[PDB]
C-alpha cells in the first residue's frame, strides 16, 4: 500500500527528503504567489509536529534519566566502573565544548537571518554563573516538571536513580521489591516514550516538509548555504574531537594513537556505513579483543556501556546545532548558558535512546534547557526543522565518533589497570 | 446504625432527594428571612462538595484513559475488534451530535437566571478550529496535568496506553515486565480513584442539597421548569438516537430495524429496570445469542467490551447537559467548543466504571474541557448541581441505550462477516 | 580524607560544622573579609537549602500514602483524630506561650521607627471556613506543582485509605494492581529517605556556610532591641519544652527527662539542619529503636507531624508578629491577640518543613493587618530587622517542631498501648 510503504523507508532519509521537498515547494509557492495558501493549509501540520515532538521531552527526560542513572552508580560500579564512567562523562563534556568552539568558529547560522529583530528576549542582566549552577537543584521537583525545566528534572532524576539502585542492595525484602517495582515503572515509561518517539519521527517527514514549505514561501531565508556550513562544522568538529581529545588522551596515557587508529579502523568504518551504534557492538568487541589487547574482564562491560552512555558525536552535534539554532534566531548564547548546554548534553546522554531520533529529541531537550522554547511558530521551530532535515547527513559521522569514543576509552581503562596486552602494541 | 441506613440508601435516589429537599428548604427559608444565614452555614457544604468533585477529574481521567486505551488498542484488536471499535466511537460521536442538536432545539437552560446580566463581552475571540485541534496535543503532559487541561491529558493518556500495550506485545521479557508493571500502576490508581468517587457520590446528597438551598434562598431561580425541560430533552434525544441512528445504521446493513427492536425489547427493558449497563450483561448475551442469532465468538467479545467503552446514552446526556450549563450561566457555546465537547465525551467514554455517579464525573470533565470550570461559588457549580440532582430520571432511561447500542453493533458486525444466521431474521 | 568525612557519624559532624561555622563567621566578619563569605561561602548554604527544599513534596506524598495505607482505617481514624487533637492543642498553647513571653520581654521596646499612630488595630480577615475548605485540593497535581503541603497531605491520606480498601478485594487483578501502586509509593518514600541520608552528608558544609554568612553579617547585629526577641523566642521554646510537653507526658505516665534523653538525637539533628522534614529519617530511627513505638503509629504520625505540627514556628509567629506590631508604637490588643492564636496556627500548618519558612509565612500572618513596605508604616523595617536574624531563631524553633512530633507519637502510641514499655525501664 501507500501508508504501509511510507513506514518502511529509512526514517532519516525520509526526513531529509521531506526537507528537500519542502524547500522546493516553498520556492515554487514563492515563484507563484501562494504564500497564504501554504501558511494556512501546510503550516498546521508543521505546528502539529512541533507540539507532538515537544510533548516528548519531559517524560523522556525523567524516565530515561532515572533508568540510566540507576544503571550506573557508585552502588554497582566496581573498579573499572567508575574509571570508565568518569571517562565517558569527561569526554562527552569535551565533545560538547568542541561543538561550541567549532560552531562559533565556523559562524554557524550567522547568515540565515530568520529571527524577529534584536529583541523579544531583552533582559540586559543575565543571572550569575553560581546562580546558574544553584538552579540545577530544584526547590520543588514537580514544579520543575510542570514549568518545563529540563536541567533540574535531570538532576532530580539522576539522584532518584542512584537512590533506587542503593535500595536494591538493602538486606530487607520490602525495600528491595519496592525499589524494583519503582525502577520497573520508570523503565516501562521510558520505553513507551521510545515507542511514541518512533511514531513521531515516522510522522516527522511531513512535519519538516511543512515547516520548510512555510518558511520558504512566506519569507526568503538561506537554507541551502547555512545547512552546508552546519554539515561542514559538524564534520570538522568530529574530526577535531578525535584528533585532539582522543589523541591527547592516548598520548598522555602511554598509548600510541596512530596504532589505536590503525586498529580501530574496522569498527570505525563498520559504524560509519551501518549507521548504528548499538548494532556494531559485536564488531567493536572483536576489534577491542583481537586488535587492541583488552581482556574480556574490561571490554565485556565497558563496550555494552560505551554504546549506551558515551555519545560523543551526538554530544558535538548537540553543541554545534544548538549554536546554529541560537545564532539563527539572533539570540547568541552567553557564557552562562553555553555551560547549561554542556551540563544538559552530558547528563542527558547518561540515558539515551537507541531508536532513530536520539539526536533530534536530545537537541530539543538542550534547546528547552538552555532557554530557547519550541513553541509552534517561533523561529526556533523553523531552525530546528532545518537541522532535523539535515540530520540524515550528520548521523554517519555521529555514530563513527560515538563508537570511536568507547573504543578509545576501553584501551585507556585496560591500560591503566595493567590488563592491556602490551604484546599487541609493538612489532 | 445511624450512618449505615443513610449510606445504604441507593445513591442517585438520595441525590434527587437532596435536590428536592434543597429546593423546598430554600423556599421555606427564603421568604422567611434567612438568606445570609443559609449562605454562611449551608453553602460551605456545597463548597466542600464542589472541591471534592473537582479533586477527582484529573487523576481519574489520566488513569482511566490509560487503562482503557491499553485495553482497546490496535495492538490487540483483531478484525472484529476494529470493526466494532470504530463503530463504538462513531456512534458515540453521532450520539453527542444528536445531543447538541436536541439540546439546542429545546433551549435546555434558557429560562434559568444564573450568572449575571452579561458579565463581560471580551470573553469572545476563541482560537480557530484547526488551532483547537492542534491544542489537543500538549506541549508538556505534566504541565497539562497541573493546569487542569483535560483534553490534552486525554490525548497523552490514550497515546501512553497504546504504547504500553505495544510494549506488552514485545519479545524482550524485561520490557514486557516493565510494561505490565506500568499498566498495573495505572490500573491501581484508576481503581483507587473509583473508590474515592464512590465515597464522594455517597457525600453528594449533602452537596447538592446545600448548593440548591443556597441558590434558591438567594436568587429563587427556576429549578422545576428548566429541569423538566432537560429531562425530556435527554429523553427525546435518546428516542431520536435509537429511531434515527440505530435504524439507519441497521438498515444500511440489510438488518430490518423493526424486528431488531421487537427482539431486543427484553434486554432493553431489563437494562431500563435494573439501571445498570453491566448488570444486564447476562440478559444482553442471551438475547444476542438466542433471540437474535449471533455467533458465539462475536458476542462474547463485543458485549463485555461494549458494556464498558460504548456508552451512547451518557454521551448524549453530556451533550445535552453541557448545553444546559452553557445556556443557563450565560456563556453560549461556540462551534469551536461544540467540537471539544464531542471529542472529550467520545474519548472519555473509552474508560468508565459504571459506578453509580460516573456519568456526572464525565460531565464535570467535559465542563473542564470546554472552558466552563466548576469554580466553587460560581454559577457553573450551581447549574451542575441542578443537573446532578436529576440523575435518577435520566439514569433509568440512559442506561437503556447504553446497552441497546451494544447489541445494535454486535448484530451489525455479525452481519458484516456472515456470522448472523439469517434463519432468525426472517418472517 | 578518603572515605573519612563520609564515615564520621552525621550528628557530631553536622554539629562540628556548625561550631566551626559560628567561629569562622565571627572571626572573619569582625576582623577581615566580611563580604567574601557572601560570594564564596553563602552559595554552598544556598545549595544546601535548595537540596533540603527538594525533598519535601515527595517525602510528604509517598511517605503519607504508604503511611496511611499501612493502617487499617479503623485504627487510622482513631490515631488521626488523637494526633490532630494533640497537634492543635500544642499549637494553640504554643501561640499562647509566645504571646505571654512577647508581652513579658517587651519585645521591640526602644525602637521608634517613625510611626505616628500605627495601623494594627483592625486586622481580622480570616474566616477559618475557607481555610478548612482549602485543605481539599481542586487539583492534586496542581497542588503538588505549587508547593502546597496541606492539600497534598489530604489527597495522600484519602489515597492510602482507598488503597488499603482495595487490597481487601475479591478480584485478584485489582488486588495485585493496588499492591503494585503501594509498592511504587513505598519505593518512592524509601528512595527519598536514602536521598535525605545522602544530603545529610553534605549538611556539614551547608550548615557551615549558612551559619558563617549569618555570624559574619549579624555577628554584632544581635545586640540591642533585637537580642531581646532572640532572648524571648528561645525562652518561649524552653518553656514549651519544659511546661507543655513535660506536663502532657506527666499526665500519660511517661517519664519526661528520659524522653529528652532519648530524643536528643532528633533534637540535635533538627536544631542544626533547621528543617523538620529533612530530619524525618533521623526521627523515625528514634521513634522505632529508641522510643519503642509500633511502626503503624509513627510511620503515619511522623510524616504527618513533620509539616503540620510546628509548636515552635507558632511560638515564633506569635512573638515576632507581636514585635513587628510593637515596633510601630502600640501594643497588641487584648482581643486582637486571640486571632494570633488562630492566624499563627493556620499559618503554622501549611508552612513547609524547610529552613527559613517562618519568616516567609510571617508576611502572610502579617497580611492579617497588611501594611506596605516603605512609607508611613515600618512593616518592612521591623520585618527586615527580623529576616536578617532569622537563621538564629530558625534553629531553636525547629528543635521543638520535631520534639512535638516525637511527644505526640509517644503519647498516641502509649494511649493505644502499642508503645513498647521495655525501653523506658532502666
Ligand atoms: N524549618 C521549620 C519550619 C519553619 O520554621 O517555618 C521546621 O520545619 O521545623
Amino acid at each position: 500500500s501507500l501508508l504501509r510503504r511510507y513506514l518502511d523507508y529509512p526514517v532519516l532519509w525520509k526526513i531529509l527528503w521531506g526537507l528537500v521537498l519542502g524547500a522546493v515547494f516553498g520556492l515554487i509557492a514563492g515563484h507563484f504567489g501562494y504564500a497564504g495558501a501554504v501558511k494556512t493549509y501546510i503550516k498546521p501540520f508543521g505546528d502539529l509536529f512541533v507540539r507532538l515532538l515537544k510533548m516528548l521531552v519531559m517524560p523522556i527526560v525523567l524516565a530515561s534519566l532515572v533508568v540510566g542513572a540507576a544503571s550506573i552508580s557508585p552502588a554497582r560500579l566496581g573498579r573499572v566502573g567508575v574509571k570508565i564512567v568518569v571517562y565517558y562523562l569527561a569526554t562527552s563534556a569535551m565533545a560538547v565544548f568542541f561543538g561550541l568552539i567549532v560552531g562559533r568558529l565556523f559562524n554557524v547560522g550567522a547568515n540565515v537571518n530568520l529571527g524577529s529583530g534584536t529583541g523579544k528576549a531583552i533582559e540586559a542582566q543575565p543571572p550569575s554563573l553560581v546562580q546558574t549552577l544553584l538552579n540545577i537543584v530544584p526547590t520543588n521537583p514537580f514544579a520543575s516538571l510542570a514549568k518545563g525545566e529540563v536541567l533540574p528534572v535531570i538532576f532530580f532524576a539522576i539522584i532518584l536513580g542512584i537512590a533506587i539502585t542503593y535500595l536494591m542492595n538493602r538486606n530487607e525484602e520490602r525495600v528491595r521489591k519496592s525499589a524494583e517495582t519503582l525502577l520497573r515503572v520508570f523503565d516501562g515509561l521510558a520505553e513507551a516514550m521510545y515507542l511514541i518517539v518512533g511514531g513521531v519521527m515516522q510522522y516527522a517527514p511531513i512535519g519538516v516538509f511543512a515547516l520548510i514549505a512555510y518558511v520558504m514561501a512566506e519569507q526568503g531565508v538561506r537554507v541551502v548555504g547555512p545547512l552546508a556550513k552546519v554539515v561542514g562544522a559538524v564534520y570538522t568538529g568530529l574530526f577535531l574531537q578525535i584528533v585532539i581529545t582522543y589523541f591527547i588522551l592516548l598520548k598522555v596515557f602511554g598509548i600510541d594513537p596512530i596504532k589505536f587508529i590503525r586498529k580501530a579502523k574496522d569498527a570505525m568504518i563498520t559504524a560509519f556505513v551501518t549507521r548504528s551504534s548499538s548494532g556494531t557492538l559485536p564488531v567493536t568487541m572483536r576489534v577491542a579483543e583481537e586488535e587492541m589487547g583488552v581482556d574480556k574482564g574490561i571490554f565485556s562491560f565497558t563496550l555494552p556501556l560505551g554504546a549506551t552512555i558515551n555519545m560523543d558525536g551526538t554530544a558535538l552535534y548537540q553543541g554545534v546545532t544548538v549554536l546554529f539554532v541560537a545564532n539563527a534566531i539572533g539570540h547568541p548564547l552567553t557564557l552562562g548558558q553555553q555551560l547549561v548546554v554542556v551540563l544538559t548534553a552530558v547528563l542527558a546522554s547518561i540515558g539515551t535512546a537507541g531508536v532513530p531520533g536520539a539526536g533530534a529529541i536530545m537537541l530539543a531537550m538542550v534547546l528547552q534547557s538552555v532557554g530557547l522554547d519550541l513553541t509552534p511558530g517561533s523561529p526556533v521551530a523553523l531552525a530546528y526543522a532545518m537541522i532535523l532535515g539535515i540530520d540524515a547527513i550528520l548521523d554517519m559521522g555521529r555514530t563513527m565518533v560515538n563508537v570511536t569514543g568507547d573504543l578509545a576509552g576501553t584501551v585507556i581503562v585496560a591500560k591503566t589497570e595493567k590488563e592491556l596486552d602490551e604484546s599487541k602494541w609493538i612489532s
